[PDB]
């Protein structure tokens, strides 16, 4: 089966990776969610992309970032900004988001082309989601994952 070998997703507030596609899925593929802004009288959020099965996303591998700028300003949670992530039929992965309120958008593509990791680290990453099972499991359980960006 045709899949993406490792979850895909961002960053969400205290640096928690927060999965968009995960580990597994059939190729070709779309999912979105809303996420919102981390603090009061936010203009922008940081759409930052991650690959890899850990919780946290320092022990993940950063893809690429972009930013949806003009955010009328607002308290923490209300604005909705809408995070695409489609990985087309050719395998590649392009993320998109949008302020739905203003109708603000950018997007990025994720080429197979450039600074890419290896079929051995994509092994070593999957073996190591097993081998830090419980401090993840645990961890996940403890980290606040509500869907807010800095």
């Amino acid at each position: 089966a045709d899949v993406n070998p490792l979850t895909l997703g961002i960053e969400t507030v205290g640096g928690v990776m927060t999965k968009l596609i995960g580990r597994n899925t059939v190729i070709p593929t779309k999912k979105s969610q809303v996420f919102s802004t981390a603090a009061d009288s936010q203009s922008a959020v940081s759409i930052v992309i991650y690959e890899g099965e850990r919780p946290m996303v320092m022990d993940n591998h950063k893809l690429g970032n972009f930013d949806v700028t003009g955010i009328p300003p607002a308290p923490r949670g209300v604005p909705q900004i809408e995070v695409t992530f489609e990985i087309d039929v050719n395998g590649i992965l392009h993320v998109s988001a949008e302020d739905k309120g203003t109708g603000n958008k950018n997007k990025l593509t994720i080429t197979n082309d450039h600074n890419r990791l290896s079929p051995e680290d994509i092994e070593r990453m999957i073996n190591d989601a097993d081998k830090f099972a419980a401090d993840d499991q645990a961890q996940k359980e403890k980290v606040e994952s509500r869907n807010e960006l800095e």
